[PDB]
C-alpha cells in the first residue's frame, strides 16, 4: 500500500539507476558502474525476499478457517518460494 | 532413509566428480570440464530445493496439534527456504 | 558516451520499477511483482555482463604497445570478471 | 595432469557427498543436510571458477605468435568465462 518500505527501496535502486546511466555518458571507469549496478541488482534481490517472505509470513498468520485449504495454500506458497 | 531418490542422485554426483578427475588428470579441454562441473553443481542444487521442498511439505502436512505453535514452525521453516 | 544503448537498458529498467512501485501501492499479487522484480533484476545482470564483455573485448583490441604490460593488464581484467 | 589441486578439491567433495547420502540414510536434520550439499556445491563453484582463471591466464602468458589469431583466441575466451 501507500507508505509501503518496498516502494522507497525501489525508489532508491531507481535514483541509483539514473546515476549509472551518467556514469555511462560520461564513460566512468566499467568497475565503478559495475560496483554500482551490482548493488542495484542487490537491492532488487533484497526487495524480492523480503515481498516473497512477507507474502509466506502473512498466508501462514491469516489462514483460512478450512485446515485443509489452508495447507494446500501454504503448499502452493512454500514451492513458490523454493523455485 | 534407505533406499532415497535423494541418496542415488547424490551417488550419480559422486561418481561424476570422478570422471570429472580423470578429465582433469588427462588435461581435457576446459571447456568440458567447465560443462561437467556445472552439471554436478546444479545437481546438487536441484538435491537441495528438493529437500527443502520435502522438508516444508512434511511440516505443512504433519502439523503439530497446537495451531500457533505449528504457525512458529512453519515461519522458522519458510524463512529458512527464502534464505 | 552519449547515445549509449546501455542508458537505454537502464533507462527502461528504471522506469519498470515506477511500475512496481505502483503495483505494491496497490497490493498487486506478489506473484505479479516478483515476477517484474526478477525481470528488473535480470536486465541488470545483463547490462553488467555486456558491459564487462565490451570493457575486456575493448582492452583485448586496444593493446599497449608493451605486450608485457598487455598481459599484465588482460590478466587484470579477466581476474575481474570471474569473480 | 596428475598431481593437480583440482583433483584434491574434488575427491574432497566426493567424499563429502558420501558423506552426505549417509545424512539422508539416517534421517538428519534437513538443515545440516542443506548446510554441507551448500559447501559441496560452493566448492565445485570454485574450482570452476579457478580452472576457468587458470585457462584464460595460460591463454594470456602463452600467446600465438600471430597476434591478431591471439585476439581472436583471448575473445573467444573471455566471452566464455563472461557466460
Ligand atoms: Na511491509
Ligand atoms: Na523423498
Ligand atoms: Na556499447
Ligand atoms: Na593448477
Amino acid at each position: 500500500g501507500t507508505n509501503s518500505k518496498y516502494i522507497t527501496a525501489l525508489k532508491r535502486s531507481e535514483g541509483q539507476l539514473r546515476g549509472i546511466q551518467k556514469m555511462i555518458e560520461g564513460d566512468r571507469d566499467c568497475a565503478d558502474i559495475v560496483t554500482q549496478l551490482t548493488a542495484v541488482r542487490s537491492s532488487v534481490e533484497r526487495v524480492i525476499e523480503m515481498i516473497i517472505t512477507e507474502a509466506l509470513t502473512e498466508c501462514i498468520n491469516q489462514p483460512l478457517d478450512d485446515s485443509e485449504a489452508q495447507k494446500e495454500r501454504l503448499e502452493k506458497a512454500i514451492r513458490y518460494l523454493i523455485k
